[PDB]
DNA sequence: TATATACAGTCAGTCAGTCAGTCAGTCAGTCAGTCAGTCAGTCAGTCAAGGGAAAATAAACAATACATAACAAAACATATAAAAACCA
């Protein structure tokens, strides 16, 4: 029923995180080498 | 001889004339107060130049307005993979 006003399907999104490293150890004592 | 009645005389009051003051009603000067033309002096209406600042002109020179080209920035909008919830 609704439509889009104006479409992007030639688009190419890449793969590409938003989440730093900062974030997946959660301390300093929690990170490896 | 004396007393009572009437008539005529006599004073006084009343009646009429004499003359010397007096005031109302006019006559009228005169004196003063108020109305007519000349002129001479007053006074504003009117017919003309001309003074002079505004208006117009001109020329060299300066400042502002207008239309637009180029762009900056903020609101409105979508898409999809990715986090993080989030169902189950």
């Amino acid at each position: 029923p609704v439509i889009r006003k104006f479409t992007k399907k030639n688009v190419a999104r890449a793969k590409k995180k938003y989440t730093p490293f900062s974030k997946r150890f959660k301390s300093i004592a929690a990170i490896p080498d």
